[PDB]
């Protein structure tokens, strides 16, 4: 099968309608791989500890937010990853969707490979390099059907396939994290310089030790230039993604108190009937009154987070994640977990852009009914008593265990029986889509990184790697090894599947809509979605979610 | 069926999909109307004659412009019109048509009377007035279906019903147009001032006399508190109306010539052949070379229209119609048809506004593409040679007739076998929807005033009056009229129903929608859509055909 | 007391509601909505603010 | 057009197990609207003396 | 926020904004439900809803 | 008695009715305090502006 | 998932790093002016991102 394709290339999303608002969303994706052979042809346990004593060091006082060292299990495998919003669809197709649609589902999910191509590099003379066709050579894959390997989410670091079509990809390099003891004590700069900072780590332990190989766990196919291969059709088990947000909060739900009489002109206010005299009910039976403020509600929409809250285990200090909710008025970020991530050019970086450094982008959670504004948050003791003395009230501006910026917000955990909130809007193109849930018996409520959490099995990570090219002098009992220069590209041709509904529209007045515009130096100016005049592109994070709607 | 009542309010806008992107857009629409007697009890020939001479009159200098006199047919009737977009949609179903839909159609009208209630009034004593129900009493009711009567769209005039449907509405009076001789001669200011204006007026012919009357022509249901009527379905046979603009001019049309190298660096330009060497086609033959301004394109996108044209017959002057065009960069109004009216607070004036003078706004049609720059255009002589001297090219400020302010552009018509442009825009919400043809052999191609103009025979005008209700004392041979004051309010119901298609989405960037925002004084502020704090309401037009589209 | 009451329409939802004891797995019973119909005099003018209305009132069980 | 029942009745179905069917009845009167349109309406207590939001320590209010 | 404690000179911030794009939702009873007129010899029901809930304890612990 | 804060404004975040126990802490226990209408309870003998008040505290005492 | 107070810590936001002792409360610190009760002692961490193992099962008691 030596001069025949093996595949079609196709990366258009087309959209058929089923009627009573529905769609059926599939999104074909076709790129270009290159892969190159392992720098190692060996599984290594690898270790990584940033422990210096100067810079962003961990053995220099208060640097514990720095630290990086874990150890990891490196392997010659490569990861084709496509989880990530960027690879499926175009602008355009994002915006459509967030402001026709109002519900969002994962349908099924099919890739294949092919039109394997292995070529071989020797040297000439001037030195330049000739390029060949090993056409015995053959390239290994492998697909892990039933999750037995890490999973390890290539959308988290930046490391998926491009989001250009027109622009070839390759595939990331497999590793996973193993356990390693790990231990680092908590100091600040303040802190006495005679105080020794403890930064140890441990040997592998019984306990705790998984060392997997991909030869001995999966069965492994071999393509040569002639072969392809298929994943076969896999089907999601997922639940809905709401493409609208909400406003309500706790200020918004339900009957609004009767006003006296209709404002008397346009610029007038109305007025409520004496606090002392209005009807409602409070859970403070301090005071014979009601108020907006006191009135009680039937739950609580958002909740007060910790906040930067680092937690400890053996593998070492974290930040706990937190729920990503409206950043307020205040601009709270932290607070309400905003998201911040940095990424290259195959993402979204702007091509032109010079230097080491990546962009960075800051996501803001589009609902505004669920955030939290620490500096206007307080508590009132109780008896309650109003107004009240500086004695009976905490606030933003008190100190705890007198440190200047350590505030009660801080430490304050508002999550209850009565919370409600949200789920984290999908962020095109940078996001995860779906993601494996975590096997313990006890899940959590939903995941930070991604919007779509497989209730079952989510599909099986696919892995490559070029078969070793040995040379004509060979010896197993010596650790040396000589390897022809090689390397491969082929196609990729992946088939996601969404079930969507198209909106309702009942309000008299316009709703908010995703638009392009003309004015220069606007976060949503055309100019930034089309080529430069040598073809840079550029694509940055769009909003979703624009269409407002009823919590209540 | 006194008490009991005999229809349905219903104001909702329903879509059902049917599949494949196809949609059936049902439009409900009620309104409670009211309803006076006839400040007269017959047919009146009235005639309108501004022959002043002072002031807007007709017999100052130059004032032909100002002319209002014709004559007309009073009618005892009314008329309940509802052809007017802003009738059936709230805002935001027009939002959602023009950004998601690409086709619309009319497909079928349905319109019923109801609840009808007739009351008459007395006085008292202090005086005040009581009023009072006449069940016996009734409404009389008309509908032409074969259009024998006069068309008189109420749209043109600001005269539909109401666009809010909590709020009352009450149907315009019907009159027509009768024949009468007109003839008023031209003068300027400058002109001197013993030449006398010829203004005059004649006596009805006999050749083009038509008065009709309801009574003579259709029939009448007479409709008491218990009754109802119903018109049944009436079908459309229009054709489709595109709901996206075009922007191709004949610059942009077909292969753009060879660039020689890419651009150098994001800033750079490309540049293409020597004039003299490039391959192509002109149609100039004095001149041996291409460029994008002589080569020969399929066609000619939009024309030259003359403006501001006058012309005249027995009636009187008129202002020729143009087609409503792009106004281009240089924004010349007049010379591309933009359409300039002025409505009252029922059809979208903001309710808080005061003073007799009416909201005014001028639509400038949303296409790109066939507009005319009557500054930059001009008109080479031949052989045409390059450079030109100012003695073969006739431009802009020349002067025609050695009038300063009359140029070229005013009297040239550009209209031929090679003119190619696009259909007016509908207006939302003050614009007409459907038009009855003209009875001519040969007719014309479009109507400015709407974008569906129906084939066969249009849907009938419903007529209404009230019954005169007689008093005890009435003489036949009197010219004398007594009645008793009496007045009517009852509810119509209409159904309007649209064949549409979703839009197909292929552009790699993100297209221009119809948006909302908050940022203060700005046209598209959410602010305009809301109620004030007494309810003053304000609907100003809609942006329509918001999506690009390729024209070739 | 309030009886049943609306589930708020958001992702996670709470394990309960304070303000009543059974909340509506599914949709609640629908809101029931009344008002008189306008009752218009002899003068009406669509194109102006001022609104009159004959004084009306309304019983039923 | 309709029966007035403002009686509780209770219908055992045996093994414990009771359907009460509560039926209720009222008069209601209904007077017309102060306005005749829909009005955006804005309250700021936002007052510097007494229950006002202006006077210091007065959130709650 | 704000104690009475608080310093005198400290000024109270108390703002209201203009109605905002992405939460504004203006509806209308005419716009989005069908409406029945009744005159006198008229009626109108809802029909049966069944309710989907939990039981609840008629116990304490 | 926790208060927080949107754009909307401060708040009191509501808490689980339960048992006020002996020693009676009413608002750290959600206990229900509201004013009604002659129509919802109220004396029709009582007069004066002021509705008439009742809080309940949660029959469960664990 | 167990936790190891000692190595614990909140840091104040914006965040800052290095954080000055003023920035950031770690374990010496004391709650109320109390030596021995540190933040760890009333802190609660739990939330709609909470996963943990069930207990484990204890042969023979
Ligand atoms: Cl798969
Ligand atoms: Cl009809
Ligand atoms: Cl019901
Ligand atoms: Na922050
Ligand atoms: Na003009
Ligand atoms: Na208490």
């Amino acid at each position: 099968g030596i001069g025949v394709s093996t595949g079609t290339y196709d990366n258009q999303t087309t959209y058929k309608f089923l009627g009573d608002g529905w769609v059926e969303i599939t999104a074909h994706a076709s790129r270009l791989l290159h892969l190159g052979m392992p720098p190692s042809e060996n599984y290594c346990r690898v270790t990584v500890h940033n422990n210096q004593t100067t810079g962003h060091g961990t053995k220099v006082k208060g640097n514990m937010a720095y630290d990086d060292t874990h150890q990891q299990i490196w392997t010659p495998w490569s990861l084709v990853d496509a989880n990530a919003w960027g690879v499926w669809f175009q602008p355009s197709d994002w915006q459509f969707i967030q402001n026709s649609m109002e519900s969002l589902n994962l349908d099924s999910l099919s890739q294949e490979l092919f039109n394997v191509v292995v070529k071989t590099v020797t040297e000439q003379q001037g030195a330049i390099k000739v390029y060949n066709n090993d056409l015995t050579a053959c390239m290994m894959v492998a697909l892990d059907s039933n999750n037995i390997l890490p999973y390890t989410p290539a959308a988290q670091t930046s490391e998926t396939l491009g989001f250009y079509p027109w622009k070839p990809t390759a595939p990331a390099p497999y590793r996973y994290y193993f356990f390693m003891p790990r231990q680092l004590s908590v100091t600040s700069s303040n802190s006495a310089e005679g105080t020794q900072i403890t930064d140890t780590i441990g040997e592998p332990q019984a306990l705790n030790s998984q060392f997997f190989t991909i030869e001995n766990t999966l069965p492994i196919t071999l393509l040569r230039t002639g072969d392809e291969f298929t994943t076969g059709t896999y089907i999601f088990n997922t639940d809905p993604l709401k493409l609208t947000h909400t406003w309500q909060t706790n200020r918004h739900l339900g009957m609004p108190p009767r006003i006296t009489d209709l404002p008397t002109s346009d610029t007038a206010t109305a007025s409520l009937t004496a606090n002392g005299d209005r009807f409602g009910s409070t859970q403070t039976q301090n005071v014979n009154y009601v108020t907006e403020a006191l009135r009680t509600r039937p739950a609580q929409i958002g909740f007060m987070q910790p906040h930067d809250n680092f937690e400890a285990n053996r593998g070492g200090p974290f930040k706990v994640p937190v729920v990503p909710l409206d950043i307020t008025a205040g601009e709270d970020h932290d607070a309400n977990g905003a998201i911040r991530f940095n990424y290259g050019k195959q993402h979204g970086e702007d091509w032109a852009k010079q230097g080491a450094a990546p962009e960075r982008y800051t996501w803001d959670a589009i609902d505004s009914a669920a955030g939290r504004d620490t500096a206007r948050c307080f508590v009132q003791s109780a008896p309650i008593s109003i107004p009240p003395n500086q004695n009976q009230i905490l606030q933003r501006e008190d100190a705890i265990a007198g440190r200047t910026n350590m505030h009660y917000t801080n430490v304050f955990n508002s999550y209850g029986p009565l919370s409600a909130f949200p789920h984290p809007d999908p962020i095109y193109p940078n996001g995860q889509i779906w993601d494996k849930e975590l096997d313990l018996e006890h899940k959590p409520r939903l995941h930070v990184t991604a919007p779509f959490v497989c209730k079952n099995n989510p599909p099986g990570q696919l892995f490559v790697r070029l078969g070793p090219n040995l040379t004509d002098q060979f010896d197993p009992n010596s650790t040396t090894v000589s390897r022809i220069v090689t390397y491969s590209t082929f196609y990729w041709k992946g088939i996601l599947k969404f079930k969507a509904k198209l909106r309702p529209n009942l309000t008299w007045n316009p709703v908010y809509q995703a638009t392009t515009d003309s004015v220069a130096n606007s976060y949503m100016n055309v100019k930034k979605w089309l080529p430069s005049a040598t073809g840079n592109m550029h694509s940055d994070p769009l909003i979703c979610r624009p269409v407002p709607h009823m919590t209540y």
